[PDB]
């Protein structure tokens, strides 16, 4: 018994960005309540988002502010940043990370009228996610271990983790002695 599947990964990107273009100016869907779906797909994707964003406060602002003195690339800086400490990390915490950015960043590009370099750092993001994300996805399967991962245990944790090691951008100089 091994089910099949149509759809494709790019459609599911394609999504959760048209969907929260429309969520500021015209939603439209339904009501999931008691709606069991064998695939949470959509129910997923919604809860790391809001995941996020309900385990901290004022992410946007803060994160505004501090990582903006910081001189700081594009989407790309984003990303880079992201790849940067989850490289050899299979946590979660770059899970919820480097989701929010992708996210903000893609409403932002996308709302701008800036697709242009949209595409562009999806494609990427895809490319590593084949490339060396491939192993640390192999293991888990993918989203399995995700969806089974926020199942049950207090927010705040992930987000202290993700925005503690992330914002620890704070570190010590080096000692010059004769």
């Amino acid at each position: 018994a091994t089910p099949a599947s149509a759809p494709d990964t790019r459609a599911l990107v394609a999504d959760f960005v048209g969907y929260k273009l429309r969520q500021k100016g015209y939603v439209c869907g339904a009501g999931p309540g008691e709606g069991p779906a064998a695939d949470p797909l959509h129910q997923a994707m919604r809860a790391a988002g809001d995941e996020f964003e309900t385990r901290f406060r004022r992410t946007f602002s803060d994160l505004a502010a501090q990582l903006h003195v910081t001189p700081g690339s594009a989407q790309q800086r984003f990303t880079q940043v992201s790849d940067e400490l989850f490289q050899g990390g299979p946590n979660w915490g770059r899970l919820v990370a480097f989701f929010v950015f992708g996210a903000a960043l893609c409403a932002e590009s996308v709302n701008k009228e800036m697709e242009v370099l949209v595409g562009q750092v999806q494609e990427w993001m895809v490319a590593y996610l084949e490339t060396r994300l491939a192993d640390w996805i192999h293991s888990s399967g993918g989203w399995a271990e995700f969806t089974a991962l926020y199942g049950d245990g207090a927010l705040e944790e992930a987000r202290r983790l993700r925005e503690g090691n992330w914002a620890s951008v704070r570190l010590e100089h080096h000692h010059h002695h004769h």
